[PDB]
């Protein structure tokens, strides 16, 4: 009998990302809105980097401003909270030293010590329930080693 | 270096639907079938029903009536089972009360105590083993509130 | 107000594979790599085989040699690795006693006790650094009863 | 070269009426409450579960056998009084009733075993307005249930 | 103005063989097997688990100490039998052997450490035609595992 | 007739500071920890964590109130000394700071709470390059904070 399914990976060998718990990060995620509270549940997940090598530094940026845009309208734009452990993230990069990120402590060698990533969003006019329909965009993910 | 995640999100103010944890309810579910029980395992999740009236009676019941349509075969559908909170669901809407929903009992204001929601099918002749093959439909979720 | 969900399922009357908890397999799976380690994180999951005869022998082999494949260049493929209940999967088949499953040890009847899933990859030079990119296959199952 | 693991295999039988986790799990003889200084207040307890009973057809009556509180384990004049909740109606000392119809009997598995319904057990300081004092406290909720005839 | 926290650290090492869960994470000292009104049996508690040893050339003999049975605790004359499995064999007094290479060894993880395995500890009544007594009861599963040589 | 379900509520209240985990729940009294006979080596427990404080423009100072080991527990000469980790810093007798910008208060959840932190738990014998004797073990990790001002 025959079952059938994809097996899929995404390598890169100088340095990756993904989930503490060594699985790979999912290529998408949906964001709750909620009425009551009038707010979005944020999307929580630990991840450990690995890399070729522990000594470097480590700058973040998102490779361009994310937000969720009306599948049907794009002029309807409420924009994306993304941070990354314990810093908040933007196109205005932000460094991690190696050694504020735990190498020893963690895993076999190379890999870092779980750090929290938060994606979320929020209307423009916080406060002010947003217009129904869904949403969509890219959180772009550039770090690199060595500023 | 760049890892790519496609957000989304469904926004809906003056009611939505999601699960316990907060996170959204999936866009789709695959259900299994058991060759030794001649079964379906069924699907439970935990959802709070958010809303800006807490005030307001909740009644629900299926855009239309749910099936597992062969997909290279029409004629060949087994009926979906919906219940939701130890509520059978059908299109014969079902009415939730908010006391009988508990709200106060749970969450920051407006959200509901969590409720059951129940998916699964049977064979139509229940008993005599269904025809081999992929089988698909939705589950369409109609609630308002004020009857 | 309206939510949409599709419902999908597979039917097999004579065997099937679910995981232990009951719900089905995925369709698909998504491996990770490690630049720190040089290796995958594999994938493991828990099965319980059902079917409408526990008394026969169960033979198991991939229906062909599973490999991830460049999406972008066919000539560039890690093979894949495959294990089911303590033993590696492949073209040869492997034979599996129902006595050696623990039918009566487990479940409703029929059913059998939990066997592990495990589905990993490396590099086919192992040591030596893939090349970045995208990749993929399929990993197909054949199971059949009676040898 | 004796290598031995042992494991204690407890359980509390009730051929009537019990309630159990909705994974099949037996429910926590203890539980602990986190409390947040930055919020100034518990982290509720939640769990889901399920009546299992031999007569479904019977209404199910719930209730606490003594008002529970927390007492701090240093000086048992200090407490914080303990809430706790099921499928969604508050429990107390007054009992409350649960029809077998609402329980959604039907809807779920085998004969004689409920839909899922969330229990509840968070506490809180006594006048919000104010901390509670630190230190260890305890306290114990005795869940009560008959179904009837 | 001191604020402590404790955690009792335990550990129970041995140097030969473990059987450790598949998480990595240690085996339970107690379970809790929760009893169904409704059903009138007992939810067996499953465990995924790996032998780790040092020493996977070796066959694997593992049984009980003694015949596990649930006692009630406050009359030991009730008693209900408590059914042991692992990785698909029923164990007892009497010995079970389980071969190296059907253990999976090659298949898994670091060197000694074996595939994935199903521990499941259940009970039941005597005559499953009758229901047990109300009342708490307990017992102990001590399992034992020698290697070879 | 009576059917009634006891569970204990207990729960350690600190005003000014405290660690929970990130799920909200309360961190274990307990925890234990396996050893690989075949890799050698302990699997070290691991949580995720958030400090919720009544000021979170304060320092964070954290120590061990003793330096942590495993003792035989029938003969207190045997010790394999217990490694603690708390947000990358490993932890000691001697203090270590956490500025409140690096704990990632603005990016998480309600005012007071922190971003998530690793607290590992782990140990290992005194020579790598030898076993520890086989038997039961046990220690206790008293973590010590205070914030400042
Ligand atoms: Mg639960
Ligand atoms: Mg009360
Ligand atoms: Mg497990
Ligand atoms: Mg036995
Ligand atoms: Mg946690
Ligand atoms: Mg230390």
């Amino acid at each position: 009998h025959e079952k059938n399914i994809t097996v899929t990976a995404s390598v890169d060998p100088v340095i990756d990302l993904l989930q503490a718990d060594g699985n790979a990060l999912p290529s998408a995620v949906k964001l709750a809105y909620s009425p009551a509270s009038k707010t979005f549940e944020s999307y929580r997940v630990m991840t450990q980097v690995h890399t070729n090598d522990a000594t470097k530094k480590v700058i973040v940026k998102l490779a361009d401003t994310p937000q969720l845009t009306d599948v049907l309208n794009s002029t309807v734009q409420m924009p994306i909270s993304v941070s990354w452990g314990g810093q908040v993230l933007s196109t205005t990069a932000k460094e991690f030293e190696a050694a504020a990120l735990g190498y020893s402590a963690s895993g076999v060698n190379g890999v870092s010590s779980s750090q929290e990533l938060v994606i979320s969003a929020a209307p423009k006019t916080a406060g002010t329930a947003p217009t129904a329909g869904n949403y969509s965009g890219v959180v772009s993910l550039v770090m690199t080693l060595g500023s």
